[PDB]
């Protein structure tokens, strides 16, 4: 270190992302320790095999990528501590906190449920895999050696606007047309409610940290929306084999009476997508 | 990633350091921004020049010790992550938010009592810069390239045993033995208050850190004793470039009728120092 910018000065109080941690304290409390899963334990119990199981695709995808993301987020949080960018360190901390809360939320409801033991894997198609156990770390993980603007919009597009502002967005709808409708599941879906207030705070991190290096220089703009069109292939690929395997398993839909449409969930993802694009400015 | 512990299996509901983490959100409810430092702003300003400085020494040392830290623990975050230690990366998301709010805490304080913009980097002498400046970002970098066992060890002896087990703790009790008998800075005490707290989870993470590794092989015993060592004449030389700067400037002493025991608190330093590496069993 060269010198510390709270013996030399303050923290910049007014900076975005010191605001965006004061938030992160204030909104940040929940805790999954005590969410009551009981009435979910029995939801699940009751279900048929068949109905067991329509659940356990967007779970998996889900517990997986809470997992990837609490790893995976550790090299921004480093880029940005070598910059000198104390405040979106500060944030940052706020950040990987509620990952940890989101893997700690979906495995206990793994647990209580009593679905923990089974290996859930099985639902994560080559598309999910090219996303999260590839394109994810392999761009978070270049920030330790390139931290140039190419590299930190890219890691930002694939983590905070793919990742978080568009398949996670989408899943927290998903789980929300599916199953709070049926009644199903309220310890999960209060915890859903949760990750999603924690997750504006991520994406609003991404939006501030591409759109301030489009900021420096406008053709960033092109790039951003390059990594983006990269991506969406496999999101799609994804998104049309979670609806298959939802199609092919009906059972769930049927006995609650859901009229899945999963050409609006489908239309919910393009959606998504769309308007994370329309959240950076060329300018 | 090769696969994801939580889509596999569980957390390990009954690993120490989730148990640890489980405290941590517990006891890591407290908010800098809740303090009420408006006391402060008074007393402080109530101080002659010759008072007013008395105190600054120890608030650099710990805004420059709290800042290093927040940056300096990510590579321990990033090495465990990579060896699988889930639970441990959950936990040290509270360790890093936990430092973020220290950082935080020490800087409003400089804020509201009117010091932000002196520069404090004057009572850093060179044993703190040898320990803060380049030890501990030297033993905790050595992970991205090196996480063996002896620079695990290492990195957790400067940063746990030593920074917050031997210094911080002896600077929570001289803030203690000094301004809470004075009357003065109700909020800075309240402030120490809460970073003691959190302080004793950061050290306990250290401990297992440390035990685990010696649990493997008895021979790293050694090594844990002989980088205290290394490290003990650059704490003590720090504490008596300190000392030699209270005993130098006496006012606030002498004003506020605290007959300071420097050498009990140099005492106090030493004790620490021994019961951190009591703390550690050879076997
Ligand atoms: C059937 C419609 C498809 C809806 C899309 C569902 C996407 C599943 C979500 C899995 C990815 C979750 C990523 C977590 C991100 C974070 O924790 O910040
Ligand atoms: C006059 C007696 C000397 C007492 C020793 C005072 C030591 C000052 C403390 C500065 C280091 C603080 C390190 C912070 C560690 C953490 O935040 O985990
Ligand atoms: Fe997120
Ligand atoms: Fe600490
Ligand atoms: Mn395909
Ligand atoms: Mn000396
Ligand atoms: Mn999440
Ligand atoms: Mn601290």
């Amino acid at each position: 270190h060269d010198g510390f910018q709270t013996v030399k000065a303050t923290i910049d109080w007014e900076h975005p992302m010191f605001k965006l941690y004061e938030k992160a304290k204030r909104n940040g409390k929940w805790n999954p320790a005590d969410i009551d899963f009981s009435q979910d334990q029995k939801d699940f119990a009751s279900l048929t095999s068949e109905e067991k199981i329509s659940a356990l695709p967007l779970v998996a995808g889900f517990s997986a990528g809470e997992e990837a993301i609490t790893l995976d987020i550790l090299p921004m949080a480093h880029a940005l501590a070598r910059q000198g960018r104390l405040e979106d360190v500060l944030f940052l901390t706020t950040f990987m906190h509620d990952e940890a809360k989101h893997v700690e939320m979906f495995s206990r409801w793994q647990q209580a449920v009593g679905i923990g033991q089974m290996d859930l894997s099985v639902f994560h198609n080559d598309h999910y895999k090219r996303i999260f156990y590839e394109a994810l770390p392999e761009a978070m993980n270049r920030l330790y050696a390139d931290d140039s603007p190419e590299a930190v919009i890219r890691a930002a597009t694939v983590y905070n606007m793919i990742v978080e502002g568009t398949l996670a967005e989408s899943g927290y709808y998903t789980f929300r047309q599916i199953y709070k409708k049926a009644g199903l599941f309220p310890g999960l879906l209060q915890g859903i409610d949760y990750l999603n207030m924690d997750e504006g705070r991520h994406i609003q991190f991404g939006i501030y940290t591409i759109q301030r290096i489009v900021n420096e220089d406008e053709r960033y703009y092109e790039l951003f929306i390059r990594y983006m069109d990269e991506l969406w292939p496999h999101v799609i690929g994804y998104v049309d084999y979670l609806t298959e395997l939802g199609k092919r398993q009906q059972q769930l839909a049927r006995t609650y009476a859901l009229e899945i449409d999963y050409d609006l969930l489908r239309h919910y993802v393009i959606k998504q997508f769309n308007l994370r694009k329309k959240q950076i400015s060329r300018t």
